[PDB]
């Protein structure tokens, strides 16, 4: 099926997504300068305080750290966002160099890594049918770049060991999301799609200015992991990151200047 090697990588999917040249697809560049700061952009209201972290799980692609989402324990509100979406799971996209891993680019430039914390909307009831609407979900993501360590981050490296190859879980409980963002909410925001098959246009992403910092060893840890089941061939999970797609009838928004 889809992947990022050579045979099955992002510029094969639209051959089984035909999606993927759609006029709203993710990730994007952001170039700082032509994004528009919007003053009637409201601050994101993040509350996380109540969050229930149920297990982590490698699915192939990456490893989903999966929530509680059956009540509003942890939400996104605010931004440019109508109504309450409710956090069911986070994840990264990373590179096999320090160099590359996100997904969006900042005036072209690659960061090595990129958090992803997905929410969808309470109005629609569940994730399955909030993905079928133009504003079903609310991506937040996070930059992280190679320095000092995030100590928030050491739980989720810790448990990668136990969770190596394609269709393993893990539990993991009592984790805190928080501890995953940088001190500035201030942020990019524009339409987009799912950065991974099937690619549908029902994301309004919400990117955040400031990068978190990890350290070298804690994304090495991340380049640990397989794409592949276990007793299958050795293919390291790196590069699972979908370039930046064309902006075409878009504008993006700044809560900033
Ligand atoms: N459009 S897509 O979802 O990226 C895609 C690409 C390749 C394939 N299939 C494929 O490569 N099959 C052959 C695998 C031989 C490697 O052992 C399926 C889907
Ligand atoms: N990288 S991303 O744009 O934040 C993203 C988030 C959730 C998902 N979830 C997903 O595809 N789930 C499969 C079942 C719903 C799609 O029919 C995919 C990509
Ligand atoms: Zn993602």
């Amino acid at each position: 099926h889809w992947g990022y090697g050579k045979h099955n990588g992002p510029e094969h999917w639209h051959k089984d997504f035909p999606i993927a040249k759609g006029e709203r697809q993710s990730p994007v560049d952001i170039d700082t300068h032509t994004a528009k700061y919007d003053p009637s952009l409201k601050p994101l209201s993040v509350s996380y305080d109540q969050a229930t972290s149920l297990r982590i799980l490698n699915n192939g692609h990456a490893f989903n750290v999966e929530f509680d989402d059956s009540q509003d324990k942890a939400v996104l509100k605010g931004g440019p966002l109508d109504g309450t979406y409710r956090l069911i799971q986070f994840h990264f996209h990373w590179g096999s160099l320090d160099g590359q891993g996100s997904e969006h680019t900042v005036d072209k430039k690659k960061y090595a890594a990129e958090l992803h914390l997905v929410h969808w909307n309470t109005k629609y009831g569940d994730f399955g049918k909030a993905v079928q609407q133009p504003d079903g979900l609310a991506v937040l993501g996070i930059f992280l770049k190679v320095g000092s360590a995030k100590p928030g981050l050491q739980k989720v490296v810790d448990v990668l060991d136990s969770i190596k190859t394609k269709g393993k879980s893990a539990d993991f409980t009592n984790f805190d999301p928080r501890g995953l963002l940088p001190e500035s909410l201030d942020y990019w925001t524009y339409p987009g799609s799912l950065t991974t098959p099937p690619l549908l246009e029902c994301v309004t992403w919400i990117v955040l200015k400031e990068p978190i910092s990890v350290s070298s060893e804690q994304v090495l840890k991340f380049r640990k992991l397989n794409f592949n089941g276990e007793g299958e061939p050795e293919e390291l999970m790196v590069d699972n990151w979908r370039p930046a797609q064309p902006l075409k009838n878009r504008q993006i928004k700044a809560s900033f200047k």
